[PDB]
């Protein structure tokens, strides 16, 4: 029962239904599971002039790069938010995934930014967006701790840009100092802007987690890379380490070496997220 000869769907079954609670970690991999990918066709169609000139790998490197001026940032983000904000579709392992977590007491933390989690429906009080949304701006000065929006203009920048810029015209500047606005995003040396409904967010974490200190807690990190350890993969060992009833389990192909202290508290499930999330949902409703 509670611990870490079954199918890997069958396991995980096994260990949802069996947990008191949930504490759920979504990363890269599983927009990718569902096709929206970052390397490949998706980001080539969308982006060959900004490929072109800069030879970019992937997406997610083309999004954090310093473009030559505002006009360039501008025409480059609009598209960006278009693809994966307005216009990216549901996804089957969100909605799949959903089935299964409305039956338990769980809280979502992600470090993904798109728009997945609302056209599947989930319930925006029992999700944290700690590296902000791709709909949302903020001051590039970080002048002041509020959250901006307009989808209205980046819709015109998609109509109106040419050559890799947008008119200076159509570039939105922030009501307190004049600087221009940027897409709402977490910067190593500055830092995000984090709003009021940023922190409610994070207050509704920070509470789920202290009535959850002890019992059989089901740490479940889907699809989280190497990228920014320290938000959801190293705070999951450690509240695993600290709870000796607590399980880790990791749905990932990398085999990020496990801390020793929770050795015997972790398992790692390497099939296809897509594939693996339907296989539990269908073993899971039973
Ligand atoms: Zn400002």
């Amino acid at each position: 029962n509670w611990t870490t000869n079954l199918t890997q769907a069958e396991q995980l079954a096994q260990l949802i239904k069996e947990a008191d609670a949930l504490v759920v970690g979504i990363g890269a991999g599983m927009s990718a599971a569902d096709g929206f990918t970052y390397i490949g066709p998706r980001f080539e169609t969308a982006f060959p002039d900004f490929i072109a000139k800069y030879q970019f790998l992937d997406m997610l490197q083309a999004s954090l790069f310093d473009f030559e001026d505002w006009q360039e940032y501008w025409a480059f983000q609009s598209r960006f938010v278009a693809l994966n904000y307005l216009d990216q579709p549901v996804g089957q392992s969100y909605l799949d995934l959903k089935e299964i977590l409305e039956t338990k007491d769980y809280h979502i933390i992600t470090t993904n930014a798109d728009n997945a989690f609302w056209v599947a429906g989930y319930d925006p009080h029992n999700i944290f967006h700690i590296q902000g949304e791709y709909g949302l701006w903020q001051c590039s000065q970080h002048c002041h701790q509020q959250t901006y929006k307009d989808d209205t203009v980046i819709r015109q920048m998609i109509a109106e840009q040419k050559n890799m810029k947008v008119p200076g015209q159509l570039i939105p500047h922030c009501p307190e100092c004049e600087a221009p606005f940027e897409i709402n995003k977490r910067n190593e040396e500055k830092g995000m802007v984090e709003d009021a409904d940023f922190h409610a967010q994070k207050a509704r974490y920070e509470a789920f987690l202290s009535e959850h200190k002890e019992g059989k807690v089901l740490y479940l990190e889907i699809g989280v890379g190497h990228t920014t350890p320290q938000f959801i993969k190293h705070p999951f060992w450690k509240r695993v380490s600290e709870n000796p009833n607590a399980l880790f389990v990791t749905l990932n192909h990398k085999h990020y070496r496990i801390p020793l202290s929770i050795r015997r508290q972790s398992l790692e499930l390497t099939e296809h997220i897509a594939q693996l999330i339907s296989a539990t949902k269908t073993i899971y409703q039973k």
